[PDB]
């Protein structure tokens, strides 16, 4: 229901912020950003006070494709990694509630055991974790509607 | 445009179309004190609700999005921030408990059974309506992320 | 959600009225230590005398006769009652587990009308039954 | 203590545990008997002792089904059905074929509730025992439903 949402005193985004800016080349990305050169490096520099806004990190990740910036990001708050999702939602919300409730039932399932937790059904209860990720993913999309 | 086929999956992190970090901006300033919540945050509560506010220029930086969602224990922002590049929401584990399956199973079903409260309402959908079947998603993933994990242990 | 509402048939009235024909008034009234004639007038709808909630839980353990409870639901729409006699001996969160397995397998079922058949119907009903069981299993459970 | 245990026999069974009686005292905790008995055409005095465990007043059968239809609440029956150690009701006046998925998804949001109160660390008042309780009942009327729908 609750989390106890945490700042890591590590410099998870600082790190990320140097690897980032070591990766690419901040001329091009700068330009393809709209962003002054200097600005872009001041703003991965963790030694400058300038700062990214949110869609200026959303246009370098969008850009680059790499979520460096936004791992660092989620690493700070003690967050695992970001993962992409692209599908599109084709179906009513209440299906995909349904759905959901069925790999649901069958995590509860193989959390009550009844039977040896083998190799073949941990993978078939990550199998129902993934499918259930995505059925909820969609049902969020459904409501774009 | 129109004829040119879907191309948006084949690329990571692309730029939703969608104002998903907007309307997460905004569910989140109903739902805080902003008075209460600028005092915390040692900043001025009106410019916390101008970096709330997308007609306005000011915007959060990462360190003040780490201290809000700190502050308030509420990932919207985040989880907003995060929908805004084709990104599932966060998922924190500074409280992850191995050993505890069941306990991340029965909390995914409180979330999928608030989900399912909201399919079947008669109700005109509300903003906040929407946002709370969002977070109840959100929530959702969390736990199922969480089990995952803790399917390590069983 | 519901839309309970009283029905106009008497369901209630010929249930009482089988109740009385079908047992003994005299040894019934005695043994519930009530009158025989207070007992047809309960029975009898045609007088205004009517049963209170714990003549009718006595009356019903008495003759293990669901007659009168099976009218008294079917006067607002209700089916017939269904008695239970398991003990919990579980703790809660495990009844809730199996719960969401049966409710997720019955969740299984239906989504697409497409699949259809009967064989599925068995085993969502199969399913239906083993989550009301869990869910009657909580509420005991709730009893510590 | 030495016969051996043979409730599981015997059907409705008058329960030891008094749950008609704490169902009238949530029923009136949660109406105003005043607007009720209004409605209802009763005295506010003698509805409120009919709810009261602790006076000898007790409702009539069209009384509770009166208050069943006014308020939409089965609080009382079902409370009248644990007595006997029975499940709760089932109204099927709006049974329909076509609500399958609907009453699917109302028992995912009742066993969503008591599956809040199954993981909770705070203690388990009367109050939160009672609403678990009530979802539980819910539930089952739901999965009913779902066996009706399917005729």
């Amino acid at each position: 229901h609750m989390f106890d949402f945490q700042v890591s005193k590590h410099p998870h985004y600082d790190e990320a912020c140097r690897a980032f800016a070591q990766r690419h080349n901040m001329a091009k990305l700068a330009e393809r950003a709209g962003m002054n050169v200097q600005t872009l490096r001041n703003k991965l520099n963790p030694e400058q006070p300038h700062q990214f806004t949110p869609p200026e990190l959303w246009l370098l990740t969008d850009l680059t494709e790499d979520s460096t910036l936004v791992d660092g990001f989620l690493a700070q708050i003690h967050c695992l990694p970001c993962v992409p999702v692209n599908e599109l939602a084709k179906d009513k919300l209440q299906s995909y509630v349904m759905r959901a409730m069925s790999e649901l039932g069958e995590l509860a399932s193989g959390a009550v055991s009844d039977e040896r937790l083998t190799t073949a059904r941990k993978h078939n209860m990550i199998e129902s974790v993934n499918s259930g990720i995505r059925m909820l993913s969609l049902s969020a999309l459904a409501l774009h509607a």
